[PDB]
RNA sequence: GGGGGGGGCAAGUGUUCUUCGGAAUGACUGGGCGUAAAGGGCACGUAGGCGGUGAAUCGGGUUGAAAGUGAAAGUCGCCAAAA
RNA sequence: UCUACGAAGGAACGCCAAAAGCGAAGGCAGCUCUCUGGGUCCCUACCGACGCUGGGGUGCGAAAGCAUGGGGAGCGAACGGGAUUAGAUACCCUGGUAGUCCAUGCCGUAAACGAUGAGUGUUCGCCCUUGGUCUACGCAGAUCAGGGGCUCAGCUAACGCGUGAACACUCCGCCUGGGGAGUACGGUCGCAAGACCAAAACUCAAAGGAAUUGACGGGGGCCUGCACAAGCGGUGGAGCAUGUGGUUUAAUUCGAUACAACGCGCAAAACCUUACCAGCCCUUGACAUAUGAACAACAAAACCUAUCCUUAACGGGAUGGUACUCACUUUCAUACAGGUGCUGCAUGGCUGUCGUCAGCUCGUGUCGUGAGAUGUUUGGUCAAGUCCUAUAACGAGCGAAACCCUCGUCUUGUG
RNA sequence: ACUGGAGGAAGGUGGGGAUGACGUCAAGUCCGCAUGGCCCUUAUGGGCUGGGCCACACACGUGCUACAAUGGCAAUUACAAUGGGAAGCAAGGCUGUAAGGCGGAGCGAAUCCGGAAAGAUUGCCUCAGUUCGGAUUGUUCUCUGCAACUCGGGAACAUGAAGUUGGAAUCGCUAGUAAUCGCGGAUCAGCAUGCCGCGGUGAAUAUGUACCCGGGCCCUGUACACACCGCCCGUCACACCCUGGGAAU
């Protein structure tokens, strides 16, 4: 009896998030996915501040990754000529011209350490090149203590060393900024998950906000609470708000939905969200 | 119940007893009695209450005026001293 | 029994007939006659304010009951039997006296109930209708007394009445929470039964009216499901397998409990699974962080591929060898780790359930002082609040349908 | 809307699944997982073997077997589907009465693997407690595992409990269904009378809402709102309290 709207619609609405087939190894994929799925949630959440779809892909020594994130708050063996040629488009710092500029201003800021121990050291080096260079090679990498590079987030090329190394797999992980706030389903969850985190807040409060920036073009929203509601702390009990268009024995209906639990140390509170997507636009 | 904190009053506070108000909860001011408590089984009739008109008279009630009295203290208005 | 005629009696009065009529009220009817109360109509004559109510008081006052004397058909308390039931003083049957009836007396009470004191004046109508009166010219129109509905308004907490429960009035009786209680005491009246005046101690925070929703009903009023009906085969009897209820020790682990538990978690108890029971030990523990007193190794130790020995087994004891980290998991010590320990009457998640039932509701609008009513209350259709129709609602959501897959027929395309 | 009729392979939701509202029942489970709170912290914690979860005077439940001759058995022959296979499915040959054993063509599987059972042909039976019936019930054995007395299957052969349609009741089903026929997975070394799936063969009956039953409607009545398994009256037994009559005072 009302099952939920995932079970039904992956024949014709929904590609389930893979895409890829095994024999022997299935029963090492489906474990790869789903450990993989309780990864990319809690990494650095507080607030929201992260989130994720996160659609991904296995090939044969090849996997695509591809996140989704809302706004923050010759020889043809030479394959490497189609390899770079897309695993490379990111642009996520592009070191290049941050360290052209530590390359311009190398010079200086290393020669005028190289005349206490810089014109004694020329008299001497010149006197008695390459093991000079030695000597002179010790001070680039001194610069471990201080150091300026950047980054938005490197954690990419974190990521694409953490898995890669213990999977033994070339791996590709990108980002997508997901303009629109929120139209998905766990992302409502992971959010209103954390504003039910301290410090407490309004159930009210919290449809008011929903009703006020998400309805854009959403068909319907129809979420449900429970857990020991405010306050008698005995008796838990539930409460649900709806909307225009709260349909789930219609098909072709793209409506994604994904509880989500968060508490108070009065036991705890659970949430879900049925949201319903405009078809055909 | 204990610790802390706070409100109300203040040389006074709190409990009980005591009487009024709220209490139109005995209703004159200020009620009800079909279904909620309350119209008598019904009438008769005694006091008793209350109850047509116009004309006349009297002046008991009624009513207008004056004095006596309605102790002083009290209530109250003012005034002044008193703190 | 019946069937025709008779006789005896008693008892009530069929139809008319009547929300009709008469009475102050209780009440009153087969008929005829004597006597007799009150009434209304009527030009109207007189008469003259003599009226209205009414404490204590006075009569009347159904039924049952009492007294004395009649009568006793049928009915029928009490009682008898047939019954009926777990039981039956009962309801059901058959008997059946007192009683019903008449004569006179006694009580003096009834839901004596329009549950509505009595009287006077003023009030929008319509429909009637009993009996009077005036006027009649196709026929009624009018006017009085009443009896009965329906209403304008007015009032009412709500229903409702409107011959008031309206607008006002005078008089009478009574109420002041329920219970205790119309009880005790007491005074009168009665032959008795009893009647009439009639409290309090004590006790509680309620007792209660009307109305709304909902449920309920061995009540109507439809309509429907292997529910029953037409069936066909099974557990229940025997033997086994499995599960539970039980009782047995050391365990016979634990949770499930009407449809909606019991071949259920179990998609698989040799040990293991396993919580349960005994031996066997461990206790910073198998496991995790920090924890530095530590120990020192710049490679020790540990630690681990293999040899040996003891332990019912865990281990453990070696014993080589491999093997290394400036971090040693390596050590004890700590803060702790942990608990299939208790709690589903704290919970989430998940599921069963009514039920694949067709019913749930919302927004505005109205109506209701309000709870709430309307939409979904009409005629039909559907498997469906599916639909049309009707409609003070107009609409929307949820549900149902169709969307989904599958099979079935066929079309094409790769083969 | 209904009734037919047409075509059509399918006629009126063609059949099946899937899908399952408000909500109700403090339903279930802190023993899956998660979790509040409460306890133990050389213990309710961890691990090891043993032993227990399998018993039994006893009732109840579900499933299996049949009492037969529409049949029991032996030899002949006919027809599936799903599926499953590398701790694997394994043809053939050889070996064992057989269970088992030796080894292995192919197959990670439209290609390799898998005697279908019913049914049908003949014969035996000839109506018995039987050649129907098989629990209990002896010896040999064997599969796994390190390990089969309490505590897994499997084969040989002998024994052969009750059972002759099973009370009242009560349950399951309306056409590929009932009933039976097997076949195939599942968890797992060892294993199903259980569960899930697949195919063989194959009807009874449609009187329909009279009845009991169940549900809804709406129309009435209610003292019920824990909503009839509801409320609720009265005697008696019980305790405390108060009060009346009452001889005599």
């Amino acid at each position: 009896r009302k099952g939920n709207p995932i079970s039904v619609r992956l024949g014709k609405n929904r590609s389930s998030d893979s895409s890829w087939f095994s024999e022997y190894y299935y029963g090492k994929f489906v474990y790869q996915d789903v450990n993989l799925r309780s990864y990319f949630g809690s990494i650095r959440p507080p607030t929201g501040f992260r989130l994720g779809r996160c659609i991904i892909l296995h090939f044969p020594k090849r996997t695509f990754i591809h996140f989704f994130l809302p706004r923050r708050p010759s020889l043809f063996p030479f394959f490497g000529a189609t390899f770079f040629f897309l695993r490379d488009g990111v642009g996520v710092y592009n070191n290049l011209d941050a360290r052209e500029q530590l390359l311009n201003q190398l010079r200086v800021k290393c020669w005028n350490l190289v005349l206490i121990e810089k014109l004694k050291n020329l008299g001497g080096i010149e006197e008695l090149i390459k093991v000079i260079d030695m000597m002179i090679e010790i001070i680039l990498r001194k610069r471990g203590i201080p150091y300026r590079y950047n980054s938005y987030f490197y954690e990419v090329k974190k990521m694409r060393s953490f898995l890669s190394n213990r999977t033994n797999t070339k791996t590709l992980i990108e980002s997508v900024k997901i303009k629109s706030v929120y139209q998905s389903a766990s992302l409502i969850a992971q959010d209103i998950s954390f504003q039910l985190k301290n410090k407490r807040r309004s159930f009210h409060s919290i449809f008011a906000k929903i009703v006020k920036e998400i309805p854009k073009g959403v068909e319907g929203i129809r979420i449900c609470f429970s857990g020991r509601l405010k306050d008698a702390a005995e008796k838990a009990q539930t409460k649900c708000y709806k909307h225009r268009k709260t349909s789930c024995n219609v098909f072709n209906h793209k409506i994604d939905y994904a509880p989500v639990e968060v508490f108070t140390r009065y036991g705890i509170l659970g949430v879900k969200v049925w949201i319903s997507y405009s078809q055909k636009k």
